[PDB]
């Protein structure tokens, strides 16, 4: 019914990290870029408001912040009044950080921010228009095995194909993806295998970003690398993990044709 | 599970009509437009395609498509190869018209249709920006009663503040030719929504229908644009006098 920080659970960004075979000494850094797409509250007069919330919660944070808590958190708003956008968004400052562990940023939007604003692609080379057969669809990190054999490039590569389930009602997952990297050229063809490979895969968001990243460092080493999905919304909540060996944050955060 | 038409679940329009006590002839005419933004399949060589689906069901179809059944039926498509897009779209038209009862358009479009593609608001006034005070948010459309007393006027509308017990949120577009109508009235009704049960079709009939009885315009159009759910949003557009709205482009919340 009204205003509920107790509803946000945390999970640790721990458990599959060490999955991964992760210090506590990252081999990363960044960020999970949120969109709150149902943001809505009553203000001092009960007349309710509607905006779009972007969150930042730094990857450092101990926790990530589970997404069906968030969304039932964000539904505590809905029936309760705020004195002004500004407290909303300090509300939401100091309960998220709470959360995650590390302070979090918030913009909470307007509608008419968005007003033709124009939806984005992302970068470089799409490899997903290839003439191969898949067959089978288990998880496959030695997919990149021998993936990074070429001369020494930067580029950029894209591909809309990543899905993974969730972790229990294997409710699927659906995202894109931008690896952009300096180092040994990298085989499409595997890469996109790969990426196809997680289509029954059950990690969080955040997680799989995490793992790809991790595999691409390992097995195809290159000396920069950068991994930034984004992911289609669930329960008017999208995450777009962003993991990067010298960047800390993206520099753009535009929504794409599935967002 | 692969392919699965027996998913869908349509629901008779007249299960809600009723309620509203309609003439024999329908008073509106229109059509219920849904995005399908996570379509996706497998190709015949098993590699996953996605595109973005656009459907329109024509509010004449003796059934409506109930939202979770149709979310499902999509996901039966995930893991299911097809020879062709041409077949994707071909089996959509088929199951959905069969569904609704009515021939229903479906267009598959790649991804990349949407590359610049612009985020849009509705047409006219906003009038969600009022000093009123609302507390008592329950349905109630006698608060149209002596609504529409102003001159004669053409006039658009519009508020982003529907909302219709989890929560569904949607903006709306009214336009119409009759009486002025009385702004704050006409919000405190839309507001009203807000604890209250109906799907998202049944309350676009409902605002048609009670500003149709209260207002008395001489032509009326209502429009909802709602935020998806489980992937898939839906549109409610009902006119004394259009079929359609003239685009689906996607609002701030959508
Ligand atoms: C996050 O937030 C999600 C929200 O779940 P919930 O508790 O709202 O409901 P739920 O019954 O737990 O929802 C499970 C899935 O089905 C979708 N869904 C539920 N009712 C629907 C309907 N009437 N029409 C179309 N799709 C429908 C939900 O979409 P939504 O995700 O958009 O609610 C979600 O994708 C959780 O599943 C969690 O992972
Ligand atoms: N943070 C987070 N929470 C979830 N709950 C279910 N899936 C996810 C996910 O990918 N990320």
């Amino acid at each position: 019914n009204q205003y509920d920080p107790s509803l946000l659970q945390p999970v640790p960004r721990s458990l599959n990290r060490n999955d991964l075979h992760l210090s506590a000494t990252l081999p990363f850094q960044g960020c999970d870029i949120w969109t709150l797409y149902e943001l809505s509250w009553l203000n001092q007069k009960g007349l309710p408001q509607v905006a779009i919330g972007e969150v930042s919660i730094p990857a450092t944070s101990a926790n990530l912040i589970e997404s069906k808590s968030f969304k039932l958190y964000l539904n505590s708003y809905n029936q309760t009044r705020f004195a002004s956008w500004d407290e909303v968004q300090t509300r939401l400052v100091h309960d998220l950080s709470a959360c995650a562990g590390e302070t979090v940023t918030v913009n909470v939007k307007s509608l008419n921010e968005y007003t033709a604003e124009p939806i984005v692609t992302m970068q470089g080379e799409c490899i997903d228009d290839q003439d191969i057969e898949i067959a089978n669809y288990e998880f496959d990190d030695a997919l990149l095995q021998g993936a990074a054999q070429g001369e020494e490039v930067s580029e950029v590569l894209h591909s809309h194909l990543l899905k993974s389930n969730a972790l229990i009602t294997n409710q699927p997952d659906w995202g894109s993806v931008e690896i952009a990297y300096h180092g040994a050229k990298m085989n499409r063809e595997a890469l996109l295998r790969y990426l196809v490979s997680f289509r029954e895969h059950n990690e969080f968001h955040e997680q799989c970003v995490e793992r790809i990243f991790t595999d691409i460092m390992r097995y195809c080493q290159p000396q920069s690398l950068t991994v930034y999905a984004r992911y289609t919304r669930r329960g008017g909540l999208d995450i777009n993990p962003f993991r990067s060996s010298h960047q800390s944050a993206p520099n753009h955060n535009q929504r794409m044709a599935r967002q």
